[PDB]
DNA sequence: TTGGCCCAGGGCCCC
């Protein structure tokens, strides 16, 4: 009933991530957030450690309008409190081979909504910032969007969390923090409705 | 417990 027997070795890390658009490669990392997660005695899953970052546009990067309109972010206030893309990213997969090695698991898997987003920003921040001995998975993810989708049969971030007895708020949504949060206790319920109906362990319907 | 965008009104929701 340990974490790294629930999925085969993978540490699972929420995340989300906030940019100036839709391409990885172009558009600038703006914020980033991630929350790890871990399993009681009962063997229940929720959320562990949270960290935050506001990211510092990289070199050259892409800022399209569109994007500031949509997540409010200003990468001009010099208030906001920005570190760079090396700072976030260094902090966060500190506390993730923390988490690895304390819980026996051997890798990092991205938990995320619609996952391949978040991934690919995520990883090509860390190419940027030639972080080396990334502890996440290099292709695959575990994505809420899919995972809701068999559970409650939404597929919409806010109408899944709301589908599955959760609060979420609009005035609250577009913001990294918020969004790691709900996102966590959603995958979280995905993974612990699946055990009290007794679909996990393999065993226990039997 | 989406308001605003994007291809008048409908449907979309990873920025
Ligand atoms: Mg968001
Ligand atoms: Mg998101």
């Amino acid at each position: 009933t340990g974490l790294c027997d629930r999925f085969r070795g993978f540490y699972p890390v929420v995340i989300d991530v906030e940019t100036a658009g839709f391409n990885a490669k172009t558009d600038a990392l703006l914020e980033i957030a991630a929350i790890t997660l871990k399993m009681d005695e009962q063997g229940w899953l929720m959320p562990d450690t949270t960290l935050h970052f506001h990211v510092e546009p990289f070199v050259g990067a892409n800022l399209q309008p569109e994007a500031l309109a949509f997540n409010g972010i200003d990468p001009n206030d010099p208030d906001r409190g920005a570190v760079s893309e090396y700072e976030a990213l260094h902090e966060i997969f500190k506390v993730v081979r923390k988490g690895i090695k304390a819980s026996g698991c051997n890798r990092a898997i991205m938990v995320a909504h619609n996952a391949n987003f978040d991934h690919s920003f995520m990883m090509a921040a860390a190419e940027r910032a030639s972080l080396k001995r990334n502890p996440f998975h290099p292709f695959a993810t575990f994505d809420t969007a899919a995972l809701a989708g068999l559970a409650l049969g939404q597929t919409v971030l806010s109408k899944a969390c709301q589908t599955a007895g959760m609060d979420f708020d609009s005035t609250q949504a577009h913001s990294a923090l918020y969004d790691t949060e709900r996102t966590a206790v959603l995958f979280c319920e995905i993974v612990n409705r699946w055990k009290r109906l007794g679909g996990w362990p393999l065993s226990a319907a039997e």
